[PDB]
């Protein structure tokens, strides 16, 4: 359990939710510590958000796992911050890390782990003024945030997320533009080869974007045409894949 | 059933090899016309690969799909040049779109749909001189290629156009060199703004890249922790990411 990349100037705080059903209740109380989690916790009939915000600390979490049933492999990965965006089946539990992006005067990225177990959801951020903000906000309307099991939290949480990418995207897109022109417009407009290569970028991304989608078809779904042995290969060419871009 | 982008100057020419195990045979009659394989091409004994080199033609691979059992949604995608890399399950199937980089003089983008039914892979290809040229050849030597399935095969094509992505990247790196350098060797050395873009992008790109393989886990993973109600949600996400880089 080795941590690396310190980015928070504050100590871990745990933070936890608890909302049984459309009934008006979402019991949030604060009081985790680690002990204060294991045991008090429990009661097997509610729904439960163990929210960490906090990453610095190798000694907390890997505790924080071990009493969340987190395999260890998971751990380590919610620990290296820089760490590439990924899924794991655990069985009993989901984990995916993700990334935030933090237009903070220049642009930031930060880590989002994410678990999913039945009935559990337990996200680990590096800092706190999240995009959460409205994910508590919908667990204090009375809402099918709810009604509803970890499952479609973890889906908010991802939607959330991903919304925030097309902000990112927008002003990538400005500043290329502001760069473009400056470039042209500073009297060297013999250059229409930043057009040709813009063509040959975008070309490339709709060549290979969609691709690594296209290749995990093969490795993780059940089917009557891909035989478990040829399964190696696929899984393979997926790694090739991977590194593309990476 | 209707074409758009023309791009061959040659009419088409279906061409077929047949493969039985490691025996040293590999009848490749060329002698398919639209008559001539949906009777005679049967002998479900066999394996076999189809390979259409023409796709202007929208008669032709109309009633092509309909010898074969390709669904009739995939046979126009088949014609529409222009679709995004995608995979369907049909589910007697799998229909893939594919992008090929063709580096003759500029850039050129041809597509490649690639089927796969129970013991059948149909190819189709925009022009000819590919990168099948060694798929032929290993089909030629007695190895691993003829002792398997049609998945094998799909497999190994997707191996070969994967492999050609790296060089794609390759050339794609020395342009954006040769481009960076003549912007700021162009005298315009106040210009670091080229790398704290260029940081923004790479950071963009390993935040969001990775994240549509992440998504699609839950839209098509049986999996006791995502409720088969929760999928419609998962799948919009899914939809969302997808949009981002298109
Ligand atoms: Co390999
Ligand atoms: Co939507």
């Amino acid at each position: 359990p080795v941590f690396t990349g310190e980015k928070k100037v504050e100590e871990t705080k745990i933070t936890a939710a608890i909302y049984d059903e459309k009934s008006v209740e979402f019991k949030e109380l604060e009081v985790g510590e680690l002990e204060s989690v294991v045991r008090s916790a429990l009661a097997l009939n509610k729904k439960l958000w163990i929210d960490v915000v906090g990453v610095h600390d190798e000694s907390l979490i890997a505790k924080i796992c071990e009493f969340l049933g987190i395999h260890p492999l998971a751990a380590e990965d919610i620990l290296n911050t820089a760490q590439r965006v990924k899924i794991e089946d655990y069985d009993d539990h989901l984990f995916l890390v993700l990334k935030i992006l933090l237009y903070n005067e220049t642009l930031e990225i930060d880590q989002l782990s994410l678990v999913l177990k039945k009935n559990l959801v337990a996200t680990f951020e590096e800092r706190e003024y999240w995009i959460l903000d409205s994910i508590r906000s919908r667990l204090k309307s009375g809402g099918r945030m709810r009604k509803l099991a970890g499952d479609y939290l973890a889906y908010t949480i991802l939607d959330a997320v991903v919304d925030s990418y097309f902000e990112a995207l927008l002003k990538i897109s400005d500043e290329i533009e502001v760069l473009e022109d400056e470039v042209v417009s500073g009297d060297s407009t013999l250059i229409g080869k930043i057009h040709s290569l813009k063509r040959e970028i975008l070309a490339f991304r709709n060549a290979v974007w969609p691709l690594r989608d296209v290749l995990s078809f093969f490795t993780r779904v059940e089917h009557e045409l891909i035989g478990e042995e040829v399964k190696v290969y696929y899984r393979d060419v997926y790694d090739h894949a991977v590194r593309l871009m990476e």
